């Protein structure tokens, strides 16, 4: 199947060109590029992606949770926790004026703590010894391997004997499925952990056979051919089930984000309309000789035989485009002000507008202003005497269509266009929506007729046209009346196959519910939109005639038709995240109003939209650039109760509730100043100080007295840098052995570990800045409370070379910021008591068991179940 | 009847014949055959009936 030829510049040429469902989207990213001005597959196939989405990982081996240092000792060293770790440097400093950047750090690092919580053991390795199977040391969280080549025979064989003691309890049990042996996790990753499988051991058959149902039920309606299969419930004794979504979607959930109207229309073109291809009623007319396709004189006779350019092929695509989606795409005509046409191609294009579109009664296909335009070219071409000349009679009215024509009083004043009845188009006299019985989505139960034809094409006409070929005979136009008469068949063979894509293909929770569908016409006719936004297509007036002439032929369906409820799904899930999150952000601003900077839901939305799937980022930006939002929308919106089920809501809900406590996100406000001496410590015996592994570090590990403690405030502080006595009352404090605290703000904390003498920045370095200065001569002394602060171990190496004196310097040096955590992030702990951190509880399953995710098997909808009984 | 597994999950087959046949046994003996001769050891049985 290919296309009627058409004219490129000075040659013909049949190329199918883009894909329907690719042009649809750079239209409307191209309108929308408009509506701002004061590709498309990188984004279809990260709409694509969406289909093969995990929210877990199968590993061979847990990450290890501690790893230790060695300080040139044999005798104890230090255990650290990389949780912390790599938890202090997920998220970018945090500013005391930039909420946007607190609140998108806050949900990266909640994210990260999510990703890092999940994850399933397969097939741990294992050693037998002495009759008894013993995990191997490779799979426990910790990791010793430069500890060994230090440590004496007696401390050696301890640690053998404790790594040897790690035997799985139930190992001997023939004929087991799972395995379980004691190992080392942190607490934050280990309750994600369990709470990833307390989901794993319950059972969904009941969801499952739900799903299937659901699916036979959508392939009902969606002409899927039947498997002569039928479903069995059966569980194989080796095969455990995962299913991580519930597939009826509730279409609120995705209908209740305000001003998702463009969203839904393009997720549903991108996921459900088929490409085509377009064909002449008469096949092969580049063939014939001109002479044979111009017979007569008129307009229709210089529209006759000639071909479409390939630009003009565009706005017949797009006609075509809000042909199938009959309320969300509206005309309009592109006038240029510097341009001109012979009138006849405008006078043919106001008469077929009329019999090619609708308006008014249900809903309507174009603009008013277009439906004045053609009622004025129709008024042309009937007054249009080329040929014969028939009696008028005027009317009263300056209006136009306002007369009688032929010796037949026929009145025009019908043709004109009333969208509260719709008379001057295919909407009169007829009824296009009606409702059948119950439709797979519940949000969507209408069907599609137009002209009244259905599926379940010679001889069948409609008012509207007859009343066109009446008008037509009395008016005296004999001859472009066959042409209209010999047109029905091919007319009415593309409107069927337009109800045909209309109610089989484009069926989805994306479409539009029947109650906004209703409320678009009268919404139009006020002017003042509401709840609803439509977009705008433009078209030439040429294009009106050569899409009367060209049909459209379904040559492929959509790749993506076979896998949209999984993508549907996802969607959904995505979005309720998004609003358990804001939810969950809106409670934390209730909860620390003394500590937080402030609160702003435009920030929720930007910061909760910032780390998303990148379609979906793309989609919405471009639904929130071409309408806007405001509060009053997000606190709709936060409020809503429905939601949508599924693996991400729970482990997103239990992440929350082990970050519920702001420490455990690496963001402390006990930042505390003092002036504090760097040790030098004797080295009468190198030996005897080497033994005793020496550290030290700018920690706390106790809070200071409540008194001698002067409390400070943003305000507080801002005041005295504006005063400019910043500098010396914190002198004078400080020359007065007094402890300050730099609360009221949340701060950002990093770790860094050092040997020789730390670089002087970090020693020296302060937890605000304070500059004097400058010659701006406004502002005065630039103070910014909150900046970065870090923590540092210093670890001391002493040679032989050095005298017991080396260390002592002429004068003290001092060190400045303190801080308190209450969390033991390094440990000093004697070799004795390496292994004493193996306490937590691990389950793992077997080789012999096969783990699979059921929902790449609901591909699609073939098989039915049993009976329901 | 008939079963097979695709993916993870189990799955089952049953049908109907929809040509069945019947047929009449003419018994034709001669005098040199063995009484013994038209007895199986052991039975033979048939299912469908109309």
């Amino acid at each position: 199947i290919k296309t009627t030829p058409y004219l490129e510049g000075d040659v013909l040429s049949s190329d199918s060109g883009p894909l329907l469902s690719v042009f649809a989207l750079q239209e409307i990213m191209q309108k929308v590029r408009q509506v701002q001005a004061d590709d498309v597959q990188k984004i279809l196939d990260d709409i694509k992606a969406l289909a093969a989405e995990q929210v877990y990982k199968i590993v061979k081996v847990p990450s290890i949770s501690f790893r230790h240092i060695v300080m040139q000792s044999r005798d104890r060293v230090l255990r650290v926790d990389t949780y912390y770790e790599e938890m202090s440097q997920v998220g970018d400093v945090i500013t005391e004026d930039e909420p946007e950047k607190f609140y998108s750090t806050i949900i990266k690092k909640v994210r990260f703590i999510r990703g890092k919580g999940s994850f399933i053991l397969h097939d741990i390795p294992t050693r037998d010894h002495r009759g008894m199977e013993v995990a191997e040391p490779e799979v426990l969280g910790v990791e010793f391997k430069n500890v060994l080549p230090v440590l004496t025979a007696e401390h050696r064989a301890m640690i053998q004997n404790a790594l040897d003691g790690s035997i799985i309890e139930n190992g001997n049990v023939a004929t087991r499925d799972v395995d379980v042996f004691i190992g080392a996790c942190s607490e934050p990753v280990y309750r994600i952990y369990n709470r990833l499988q307390g989901y794993i051991e319950a059972v969904q058959l009941q969801e499952l056979r739900n799903s299937i149902g659901w699916l036979e039920r959508l392939g009902h309606r969606k002409r899927i051919t039947y498997s002569q299969e039928v479903l069995t419930d059966f569980r194989r004794q080796d095969t455990i089930w995962v299913l991580a979504l519930q597939l009826p979607v509730n279409p609120q959930v995705v209908w209740d984000v305000p001003r998702s109207s463009i969203a839904n229309l393009i997720m549903n073109i991108a996921t459900c309309l088929p490409t085509g291809e377009y064909i002449a009623p008469n096949p092969r007319i580049s063939s014939i000789t001109l002479t044979q396709r111009i017979t007569t004189t008129g307009p229709f006779a210089i529209l006759t035989g000639s071909t479409p350019t390939a630009q003009q092929l565009n706005d017949v695509r797009k006609i075509y485009l809000a042909l199938m989606f009959p309320g969300q795409i509206i005309l309009d005509l592109k006038i240029d002000p510097g341009e001109r046409m012979d009138p006849a191609v405008r006078m043919v294009a106001g008469v077929v507008g009329h019999l090619l579109f609708t308006a008014g009664g249900r809903f309507t296909n174009l603009t008013q202003n277009m439906a004045r335009q053609l009622d004025i070219a129709l008024n042309d071409y009937l007054l249009y005497m080329y040929n014969t000349r028939v009696q008028v009679n005027y009317g009263p009215t300056g209006e136009p269509l306002d007369f009688q024509i032929g010796r037949n009083q026929y009145d025009c004043n019908v043709f004109r266009a009333d969208f509260a009845t719709g008379t001057g188009y295919n909407g009169w006299a007829t009824i296009d929506v009606e409702y059948r019985e119950p439709a797979p989505y519940v949000h969507a139960q209408r069907y599609i007729r137009y002209c009244g034809i259905d599926s379940r094409g010679i001889g069948m006409t409609y008012h509207c046209y007859n009343e066109m070929l009446r008008m037509l005979v009395a008016a005296g136009k004999d001859s472009e009346a066959a042409y209209f008469r010999s047109m029905l068949p091919f007319h009415m063979v593309r409107f069927a196959r337009i109800n045909q894509i209309i109610n089989e293909d484009l069926h989805s929770v994306f479409s539009l519910p029947d109650d906004m569908f209703n409320a678009l016409l009268p919404d139009l006719i006020a002017g003042a939109h509401q709840n609803a936004d439509p977009v705008v297509l433009d078209v030439s007036w040429i294009s009106l005639w050569f899409a009367f002439n060209r049909s459209f032929e379904p040559t492929h369906r959509n790749e993506m038709l076979e896998v949209a409820p999984l993508i549907e799904s996802v969607y959904a899930s995505e979005l309720s995240v998004m609003k358990v999150d804001m939810r969950h952000l809106s409670l934390m601003q209730r909860r620390f109003p003394d500590v937080l900077i402030q609160a702003r839901p435009s920030h929720f939305w930007k910061a909760v939209l910032n780390d998303s799937p990148e379609a979906v980022k793309a989609v919405m930006n471009l639904s929130h650039s071409h309408n806007f939002i405001n509060i009053r929308d997000m606190m709709r919106w936060v409020m809503l109760p429905s939601l949508q089920p599924s693996l991400k809501l729970a482990l997103e809900e239990e992440a929350w509730a082990a970050a519920n406590d702001f420490e455990d996100l690496m963001l402390t406000d006990q930042v505390y100043m003092h002036r504090d001496m760097l040790p030098e410590p004797r080295l009468d015996d190198i030996e005897r100080f080497r033994q005793e592994g020496f550290y030290y570090t700018n920690m706390l590990e106790a809070p200071p007295e409540i008194d001698r403690v002067v409390q400070y405030t943003y305000e507080i502080a801002r005041l005295q840098a504006n005063m400019g006595q910043f500098r010396a009352a914190l002198r004078r404090i400080m020359d007065d052995d007094d402890w300050v605290r730099f609360g009221g703000v949340l701060r950002t904390v990093r770790v860094k570990f050092y040997d020789a003498r730390p670089p002087d920045d970090v020693l020296q370095g302060l937890p605000f800045s304070y500059d004097t200065n400058e010659r701006g001569g406004l502002a005065y002394a630039t103070i910014k409370y909150a900046t970065e602060t870090t923590i540092f171990y210093l670890i001391y190496n002493v040679e032989f070379s050095n005298t017991p004196d080396s260390l002592v310097l002429i004068n003290p040096t001092y060190t400045m910021t303190k801080v308190f955590i209450n969390k033991r992030i390094v440990e000093r702990v004697r070799v004795g008591q390496i292994l004493a951190v193996l306490n937590r509880r691990f389950v793992a399953y077997k080789g012999k068991m096969r783990i699979m995710d059921i929902t790449q098997s609901l591909k699609m909808g073939t098989k039915l179940a049993a009976p329901t009984v």
